[PDB]
């Protein structure tokens, strides 16, 4: 065997969070008039689910503010953690106002 991990500390955190987020909740009931979508969720809602999850930890602590959440989220989409409803992945631009997202495959 051979041991040679890089930034294990940082890597661990990311994995931990991503692991909790990915699973988090199965589905959420959001306002929707049309049927086109339903199993998706607006970015906003996520901001909280993730934000709270971040502060809960010690690394981020309660010092982390909503703003930080949106900034970090940008990385998630870039890392292919969350794909848009249509199927657009690979960007660092994510709003917390109104945007339908979905899990990739």
């Amino acid at each position: 065997g051979s041991s040679g991990s890089s930034g294990y500390r940082a890597t661990k955190l990311w994995n931990e969070v991503t692991t909790s987020f990915r699973a988090g909740m199965p589905l959420r009931k959001h306002r929707q008039h049309f049927k086109k979508y339903g199993n998706c969720f607006t970015a906003g809602e996520a901001v909280d689910w993730l934000y709270d999850l971040l502060r809960n930890n010690s690394n981020f602590g309660p010092e982390v503010t909503r703003q930080q959440t949106i900034q970090l989220l940008r990385k998630f989409l870039k890392n292919h953690v969350i794909e848009d409803i249509k199927g657009r992945w690979g960007s660092e631009n994510v709003d917390d106002n109104n945007q339908l997202f979905r899990f990739p495959a």
